[PDB]
């Protein structure tokens, strides 16, 4: 039989063509994020870049740029890939090559993550903006720092940086256990202060 | 500008979509195979249990089923998953919901893979049902070890196995150093055998 949910160690399962946000746990995303790599583990170091330690990245990178965020805004930003703890990691390039279909699914998958969690179920245009944004911006230094690509690459692929500088997080690949560790964390801060 | 090919830590680089047979080297595989987690990295283990760790369990099994298996075969066992190394890893669920392209993309990785090697473009279709047989009993040993799924689950998916056992593998997730070693040494072992059997 063709297999229709993701079960989770927890016990938890989510359908992968119809989620729904009640069957959504942060302990769920945090410990797949944390074991997913980033540009198809082709990174320097012994330890793959996950999708939780881009997150966390991508995060502080939003807040950097967008001193003026809110808690839930910067909930999204750390968010933003956790659907890749049921639809896995595809590198950009092909993102423009699958069926739509797929992205579908994708845009299903974050509504449920964002529902979950009190937030609205997409971000605006203009958030979505800036968050990807803070995407392109860590993907710029990932790709130099960690994937291989020289300078001249990464500018024509992300762009230049605008005001982010390497020195304000830190880019070594951390262990699976220490990732997932640090992205509840700071799940659990942006909690704290969006009931204040 | 959209990124037309993947750069590897090598140097080289592979076009995503016109994928050249001499743009392919094992040590590129290796390491991104031994780092590009399965089952979405929903699995028990301080390590994520990558795909080069996969392919060496699906070697194995193969070789179990199919007792006898020439070298090639092996090979092609071995770098059945290896296009992962520039498509990623997508869970087979997702397959038909990916579109055409995707699967033109993957077949277009096999040929190169393979072609760089030596092996034919394609499996035959034979060798091609033997493989997946293998990688599915690999996918009921992971699904119940690992990734959560119940034995009823994992029956329902993939099969009950048989005749193959969890002491013929090593099944708990490998570091990535680690798994790039061994999935380098596999490939290696095999490579003599089929030096072997073509002779001079």
């Amino acid at each position: 039989s063709p297999r229709a949910w993701q079960r989770m160690l927890s016990g938890r399962r989510l359908d992968l063509l119809d989620p729904s946000p009640l069957d959504v746990e942060i302990a769920d995303i945090a410990h797949g994020l944390a074991r997913v790599a980033r540009w198809n583990g082709q990174t320097r170091g012994d330890h793959a870049f996950t999708v939780a330690q881009h997150c966390l990245i991508v995060e502080t990178i939003f807040c950097r740029m967008c001193p003026g965020a809110t808690p839930d805004e910067m909930q999204m930003a750390l968010l933003h890939d956790a659907p890749e703890y049921v639809i896995g990691d595809m590198i950009s390039p092909f993102k423009s090559v699958v069926g739509g279909g797929y992205k579908t699914v994708e845009k299903r998958l974050e509504a449920a993550v964002h529902l979950r969690f009190g937030l609205p179920p997409h971000a605006s245009r203009e958030l979505k903006d800036r968050i990807k944004k803070a995407d392109t911006v860590a993907a710029f230094f990932e790709a130099t720092e960690l994937a291989g690509f020289s300078t001249a690459e990464a500018q024509k692929f992300f762009g230049l940086p605008r005001g982010i500088t390497r020195d304000m997080f830190d880019i070594i690949p951390l262990p699976s256990t220490e990732a997932q560790r640090l992205f509840i964390a700071r799940f659990e801060a942006i909690e704290t202060l969006r009931v204040t």
